[PDB]
């Protein structure tokens, strides 16, 4: 149907906008601490601690399959990255501190993204 196509164009354009959001958030992680999945070879107990691992490569795979229906879903995954790190790692660690800085800096990007998603519809 023509409606299915219109819906699909909306999803494509959301995907375009979320790709630019993802790029901007990942620039706030210049150490690449959150770029890839925590390695279960190197942290073999990880899944005992963290039930839903997340990272920027995994988000990018979902994004490119158009697997985010709305901004809320995308934000859910970003918050997992931060929240998983802040639980697994102690306050005094470069990992925790990186997550805090990513959260604080990302807030700005995500605030305007929400306005754009609502605005353009």
């Amino acid at each position: 149907s023509m409606e299915q196509v219109a819906m699909e164009l909306r999803l494509t354009e959301l995907t375009r906008l979320l790709r630019s959001v993802l790029d901007q958030l990942q620039d706030k992680d210049p150490a690449r601490i959150f770029a890839q999945p925590v390695s279960l070879k190197e942290v073999p107990d990880y899944l005992d601690h963290i039930k839903h691992p997340m990272d920027f490569a995994t988000m990018r795979k979902r994004l490119e399959a158009q697997g985010y229906k709305n901004l809320h879903e995308f934000e859910e995954d970003f918050d997992l990255i931060i929240d998983n790190c802040m639980k697994y790692n102690a306050r005094d660690t470069v990992f925790y501190r990186a997550a805090v800085r990513l959260r604080d800096q990302g807030g700005v990007v995500l605030r305007q993204a929400r306005r754009e998603v609502d605005s353009i519809g």
